[PDB]
């Protein structure tokens, strides 16, 4: 007679079998009632024409000791099993109804006898392969009919849900694990996001690691096949499992369209965490490696690897490697990626790398930070770099600036105050205000908008160069539990990806029109 | 300099690709340094032809934190790895030489060079796929040369290697895990070995589990396909996943060869642990259930089963269950298998249910102990049971006399004191003077021989009814962490079969001389 209602705001996957629209909870239920059916409606304005089918979900009942305002007893889709990250695990979950042309008005049967006590259902939604990536659904249980008697519904179920793609699931091409997520755009409005391969499971370097590069001519509707864009397999006799390199970072170079990433290529340290092992040196066999590679035809093929360690590196640091992410070109043409050093004294400190000439030759000057570890660049105005920083001190983001290429730093107002986090990567980028239609200069930003573990996935927009961050200029894409690691792109004027290990899929796209940001 | 090698006392799987024969750390290698070649020599009463092929494998270096004791920076063979049990992974052991005709003397090659400090090499020996279980190789490295000089040699590697086979490996049949071992002797020689098909993970129930039956019609060598003793499927209409049956104990009528299982059909309780969420009551719905299987051909085919609940479960317990291994006939035809359960406070008490009508109808007295859970029981005397126990307490199982089916206890000489555990199934035989080659009633006892992890996994025996267990009446079998499970049945008058849970495999079959046991 009592029945809750979730519509949780996680990505609906156009590339999956099923999604969750809706979780059910009926926590009161006598011994052999039935749930006769449930009427669903879609928006007036929904394109229902791109959705394929719905189906109603039985899922059985709850442990005695795990209390009752839980929606599900065990994820419905999984995005780590490498069997099945596309479909229900039908291990979990019984379908009841189906149907597979769908109108405004909607009704979903069972003749399942329920269990005394808490019940789940769920409604699973599956697009059209080919339904836009822009497309919204506004969906809502209006009725649910319990032994032939209308039952009261309650629950926060308004959501605007949104539609993504999974360009890389878990077990994909014989990988275990897809992490570590850099986009950007190319001169030819091609979208390159890059990634570890992490083949054996899903833990750091070390490990059988490459840096994978999918790719995009139409805005992310279509993926073309994984490219291995940095890889050094036996190099030296040593296995692959001692060669492995990623925590990959991807920047156009906007004067020549010339795309260059940048990666940490771990050589040894048996099968442990580089973090703590990597040590002092130069050589390969002593210290992480500083490895980049460059495409000269839009992505589409990749040089081999050049090793820039000896340009860059201090002897003492245990450590160099880049951000993960994204770097930049400045409006002087300057090419900048975010880097990080570990100290003589184990001690983790932010900073940038630059060329001033097309990526010849890189500097790295004075660290922005202590105790900051992954950080993102942008050119907040011109000659004046902000860097935002993963702070180990915990709670929110450090952000400084520099306008002599990280030589002196300044905290900004916005400094571990403007931008909570758990202690994760997150993204930051820059919109120049005659390359978008608010005709503004934005910045966006993208990380898990919590201060404990990850997860609600959220774009950030400020008007004010990241001074102030208005709640109204965010939007919610992935309430539910993942790695949390994130990286934007603008894909045209009007709209800016995000590419992001969510809870629906390792590396999951996305595309939001800014005007839904800035209203 | 010196090098260290290690014959680990492991099973040799003669279904498996590779196995480690001796693991090498070479610990202080100038960068350069190339092992030329590596001399390994048999015993004179080895039977090399059925040894298939050796080779040397290099798996790199290890970690600057890890230290310089370790034999290995990874495992080598997985015995968990779904897409591969069989063969080293390739990314963490590259083949430097291999030979496929192996005499009494053999030497292997590299020409691969070292780098500073630690470096791993390790030898895999290939079996016949028909090679004797009884088998044994008598290995050692005589030579290791280096930059063209003998290296000095040091370590244990006088070990004896004996062989077993991998009944089940993680992803057989699409389950990711296989756990819980039973096992009987047929009155037609037939081995019958049970356990949990754990199909999405390791975990216990409540999880999509089954009871699977691999048969033997010769003493181990070859396996028929696995068969589902039991399964719940869909029943009521709860998914798979909220339907789990396993915890199987295995025993034969020996008066009729008529094969019972019992198992734990749990119902519902979402996708939580069992052990903290089976409820008071009797019903599937409030708390699991007592199930059984019968063969009446050999274990080639298992009834549906039936629910027994009613005849022995107080609706007071959270949860009843059967003693996961084996039960017994007693001389006088009474059928006995080890029971637990949880009482209304939740502590749990290990003790004993039998049938004195061919299974017809079953009983429980009182339990034995308090604060335990898995027993093997044995007829150590005529009319006299000995209950073995895990004993949350830990270090030592405990050990209990009935004289009266479970009506009345009495503490063993044995208990907790003679058998080391670290809180894990064991399991406990006896074998009739009449009925083995030493002419002597035997106890055989398996478990880890730790109060500390789950490893050591070894065969004892006692001589004077389990008062004493003589550290020269037990065989090592695997040193190797695993999970820990084991159960014996004597396969002849000559040899005892033990089907565990080993370092090498889920479902690890080996057989050993019972003169072995007892020179």
């Amino acid at each position: 007679d009592s029945v809750y209602v979730q519509n949780p705001q996680i990505p609906i996957l156009v590339d999956r079998t099923d999604n969750v629209l809706f979780r059910i909870r009926i926590p009161d239920a006598t011994k052999g009632d039935v749930l006769n059916r449930l009427t669903i409606r879609f928006g007036n304005e929904d394109k229902l024409s791109e959705v394929k089918a719905v189906r109603l979900f039985y899922a059985g009942t709850e442990a005695a000791t795990k209390g009752r305002s839980r929606f599900a007893p065990v994820t419905y889709v999984s995005s780590h099993n490498i069997r099945n990250t596309r479909s229900a695990n039908p291990s979990y979950s019984i379908r009841q109804d189906e149907v597979t042309t769908v109108a405004n008005t909607l009704t979903l049967k069972t003749r399942q006898p329920m269990v005394k006590g808490i019940n789940y259902f769920w409604v699973s939604v599956e697009m059209d392969r080919n339904t836009s990536l822009l497309s919204k659904l506004t969906s809502t249980v209006t009725e649910v009919v319990i032994n032939d008697k209308p039952a009261v519904i309650a629950g926060e179920q308004a959501a605007v849900r949104r539609m993504g793609i999974g360009v890389r699931h878990a077990g994909d091409d014989g990988s275990a694990s897809f992490r570590i997520p850099g986009l950007v755009t190319t001169n030819k409005g091609t979208l390159l996001g890059v990634y570890d391969v992490r083949y054996n499971n899903s833990v750091d370097l070390q490990e059988h690691i490459d840096v994978g590069l999918s790719r995009s001519t139409d805005k992310g509707q279509t993926w073309e096949p994984m490219r291995i864009a940095m890889s050094f397999g036996e190099t030296d006799g040593l296995p692959s499992g001692q060669n492995g390199v990623g925590d990959p970072s991807i920047l156009v170079d906007e004067r020549t369209n010339t795309v260059w990433v940048v990666a940490a290529w771990t050589h040894g340290m048996g099968n442990a965490r580089a973090w703590t092992n990597s040590m002092p040196g130069m050589t390969p066999d002593e210290t992480a490696q500083l490895m980049m590679v460059k495409s000269t035809d839009d992505g589409r093929t990749w040089s081999e690897s050049t090793n820039i360690t000896s340009q860059v590196k201090d002897p003492s640091w245990c450590f160099l490697l880049q951000g993960p992410g994204r770097g930049i070109t400045m409006r002087d043409g300057t090419l900048v990626f975010p880097i990080q050093f570990i100290d003589s004294l184990r001690v983790p400190h932010a900073g940038i790398m630059y060329s001033k000439d097309r990526g010849e030759t890189w500097h790295i000057h004075q660290p922005a930070r202590t105790n900051t570890t992954e950080a993102q660049v942008a050119e907040v105005e011109p000659g004046v770099l902000m860097l935002n920083m993963r702070d180990n001190r915990g709670g929110s983001r450090a952000v400084s600036i520099t306008r002599d290429l990280g030589k002196s730093w300044t905290e900004h107002s916005s400094n571990r105050s403007a931008l909570p986090e758990s202690i994760c990567m997150a993204s930051l980028i820059s919109v120049k205000a005659k390359d978008n239609i608010i005709g503004k200069d934005l910045l966006l930003f993208s990380n898990p908008n919590t201060t404990e573990g990850r997860h609600h996935i959220t774009i950030k927009a400020s008007l004010d160069g990241g001074v102030t961050w208005l709640p109204a200029h965010q939007v919610l894409l992935d309430e539910e539990d993942g790695w949390g690691y994130s990286c934007l792109s603008m894909i045209d004027r009007e709209t800016v990806g995000i590419f992001y290990e969510s809870s629906v899929a390792h590396m999951t796209f996305q595309a939001v029109k800014i005007k839904d940001l800035i209203r």
